[PDB]
């Protein structure tokens, strides 16, 4: 179901016939996979994918869905950077499976909106501002989780659904951060803790 010609893998990521592998269950990884054609953010964007965050609750570090207006070679930091930290201009939806000091006020595995490659939730909330991170409890349960991301180019809003539950919303015009055109894709990291991490894209609709 994955057409490998449509995806560009960087770092420790690999394109498989049925999934986008972001990290293997090994230390110090960063992986990214970008879709080959940019989307037009003056139209709506809906992305649905299954995410797998591993089977070890004591593992790390998490994944993102990222919109960024650079290109298909971008790869952010390892570990708590989730393969995303440093990429700008960007907006990311992180699924974060390791509590770093900069993750306050999160208390569990969490989903959050990050901007321009910043993964510090207090900084982003003081600067942009982004919403607080949303605690999911443990998502390193060896199950695939359904994530749906909705950009509405009329209302200038973003919604994020996890396992069918509205988890985050945002009222910032993301085109004023990244421009009207962006690559989309996925990133993952591991550090001093680890997990197998992958996504299975289901549906992408632009307009
Ligand atoms: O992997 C979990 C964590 O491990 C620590 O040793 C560092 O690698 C952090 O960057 C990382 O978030
Ligand atoms: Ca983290
Ligand atoms: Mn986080």
């Amino acid at each position: 179901p994955i057409n490998s010609s449509q995806w560009i893998a960087n770092g420790n990521a690999s394109i498989f016939p049925d999934k986008l592998l972001l990290t293997t269950d090994d230390y110090g990884e960063a992986g990214s996979v970008w879709y080959y054609k940019p989307v037009n953010l003056s139209e709506d964007l809906v992305v649905e994918f299954y995410a797998y965050l591993g089977d070890n609750p004591d593992g790390a570090d998490g994944i993102t869905f990222t919109l960024q207006s650079l290109g298909t070679n971008e790869l952010g930091g390892t570990g708590g950077d989730l393969g995303y930290g440093g990429i700008s201009p960007s907006v990311a939806v992180e699924v974060d499976t390791w509590l770093n000091d900069f993750d306050a006020p999160a208390t569990t595995d969490h989903i959050a909106i990050d901007v321009n490659g910043n993964i510090n939730h207090t900084y982003n909330s003081l600067t942009y501002p982004t919403p607080n991170p949303y605690d999911l409890g443990n998502v390193e349960d060896g199950r695939e989780h359904l994530i749906k991301i909705v950009w509405n180019a009329t209302t200038k809003t973003l919604q994020v659904y996890f396992d069918g539950n509205l988890s985050l919303t945002w009222n910032k015009d993301i085109t004023q951060i990244i421009g009207n055109s962006a690559y989309f894709g996925f990133t993952g990291g591991t550090g001093g803790a680890k997990n197998l991490q992958y996504v299975k894209p289901i549906y992408v609709k632009n307009g």
